[PDB]
């Protein structure tokens, strides 16, 4: 059996994993448009703050050790169009520029993403850069010790862009932060986290401009000035982190896509044609809380939908078991960790929600490292089942969010929560913990 995978990168990658030990037997093909085979985009800040030295140990494979285990690893060589009835794939080699076809008998894709840019005026006058992979990694390393940058403004305000503004803050630039939405990371958190989240922001002198639509970029030649509908920012670099793009444009005419651009795929990761499978920030996955399919671009993701392509690879065998969408992430001292419904998620999904949320010190009170610890639940009004939560604590706590994760997907309640058997010694935690205390709470709301 001959199988093609397309892409280097976490939905990729593993795929040719599951292929190892599921089809030994396999001719396994990989194909990277990139020089460079697995780097890790999300070890970037790492790298950017001085963590990390060497950018090329940042990533999780080599094609030297793939193709130790029999793979035939193709780097700078570009899957140009897909053939899926003929099932063949004309493939270009960018190194000579020679093109040829190649038969397959399953092709699996994770094309990915492509950072979204402002199409305005100013478009691209020097130093408006972007934030994934190496080739942005490593000038966006120089520019952190570059004397002449001054002022960067960071365009976007989810985890990507407070990631870049951390880490130039740190490197000791004047960063501002500009958006059109109201609140930093309110796709991941609500209010009450965001309030403490941008006070520390502040404090270590990042400007937060909420509210504001970016009208051009002025400069001569290379940028100086990032102008809004209210305001005008000095500006000697800006990283553009609004979003990302599906990069299927290609595939229009080949593959069903949604409007978006996003793939059309089952629970069995398919696609519309016969023996083509997607995987990753191009598809749309299950989610478990608001049972419904959601695009959430993360790299767990891509690695579970990767794994369960190959397994249903010959027969629609095993359907995905869904996600809640949990992420974590620590902004300067706070540490935070999120997944299931909050309140973005529930006024674009258009659901109702309840929830409490609990500020107290997380050790008893005669333990002298005691800290405060926010914590947030989210359930469903009817029937009481967890839908989400949220947890921040200068303290690292976010292992905890992993426990409500399951009880989501378990279609746990508060009530089984407020009396689920979590251990306790007072060098740890209290004799309820965080999760416990939270459901306490509501269930004393819901009497
Ligand atoms: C700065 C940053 C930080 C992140 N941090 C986290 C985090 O901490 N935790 C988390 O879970 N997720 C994180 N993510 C998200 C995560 O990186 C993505 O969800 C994941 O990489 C998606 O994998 P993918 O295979 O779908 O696509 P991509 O990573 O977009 O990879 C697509 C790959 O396929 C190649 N390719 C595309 N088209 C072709 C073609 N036609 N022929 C051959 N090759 C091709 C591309 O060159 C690329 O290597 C982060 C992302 C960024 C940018």
């Amino acid at each position: 059996m001959k199988v093609i995978v397309l892409g280097s990168s976490h939905g990729g990658y593993e795929a040719v994993e599951e292929l190892l030990n599921l089809h030994p037997d396999a001719e396994i093909q990989w194909y990277e448009k990139g020089d460079f085979i697995s780097f890790l985009s999300a070890g970037m800040q790492l790298y950017l703050e001085g963590k990390v030295k060497d950018v090329n140990s940042v990533r999780y494979m080599t094609g030297e050790k793939m193709e130790s285990r029999g793979v035939n690893v193709f780097s700078n060589t570009e899957i140009t169009a897909i053939q899926p009835k003929e099932h063949q794939v004309t493939v270009k080699d960018l190194v000579s520029g020679e093109e040829r076809v190649e038969n397959y008998d399953k092709l699996i894709i994770s094309p990915g993403a492509v950072p979204f840019e402002l199409d305005i005026p100013g478009k691209d006058l020097d130093n408006i850069y972007l934030m994934r992979g190496r080739q942005w990694a490593i000038k966006l390393k120089q520019k952190t010790v570059d004397p002449e940058v001054n002022n960067v403004v960071v365009i976007g305000s989810g985890y990507i862009g407070i990631e870049a503004a951390e880490a130039f803050a740190k490197a000791g630039k004047k960063v501002t932060v500009i958006d059109i939405l109201d609140r930093p990371l309110g796709v991941y958190l609500d209010k009450e986290f965001t309030d403490v989240l941008t006070e520390e922001m502040e404090a270590n002198n990042i400007t937060i401009a909420t509210g504001e639509t970016v009208e051009r970029y002025e400069g001569d030649g290379r940028v100086q000035k990032v102008v809004t509908d209210k305001n005008a920012y000095d500006a000697d670099l800006v990283v553009v982190a609004v979003g990302v793009r599906p990069n299927t444009a290609w595939l229009k005419g080949t593959l069903e896509l949604h409007p978006n651009g996003l793939i059309k795929t089952d629970e069995y990761m398919r696609t519309s044609e016969p023996d083509v499978f997607a995987v990753g920030d191009a598809t749309l996955i299950k989610y478990n809380p608001a049972d419904t399919e959601v695009n959430i671009a993360l790299a767990t993701n891509a690695r579970k939908q990767g794994r369960f392509a190959v397994k249903n690879l010959e027969e629609p065998v095993k359907p995905f078991p869904g996600v809640q969408g949990s992420s974590g992430l620590a902004v300067f001292d706070y540490k935070f960790a999120s997944t299931g419904i909050n309140e973005v998620m529930a006024q674009k999904l258009g659901k109702e929600t309840k929830a409490v949320t609990v500020v107290e010190d997380y050790l008893m009170d005669f333990n002298p490292d005691k800290q405060k610890a926010w914590f947030k639940l989210v359930y469903d009004p009817e029937t009481t089942q967890i839908l989400g939560a949220q947890l921040m604590s200068k303290a690292d706590l976010t292992a905890n969010i992993n426990a409500i994760s399951l009880a989501i997907q378990a279609k746990m309640t508060i009530e089984d929560l407020a009396y689920a058997d979590f251990f306790f010694q007072p060098a740890f935690d209290k004799p309820w913990n965080i999760i416990n205390t939270a459901a306490l709470e509501a269930v004393k709301q819901e009497r």
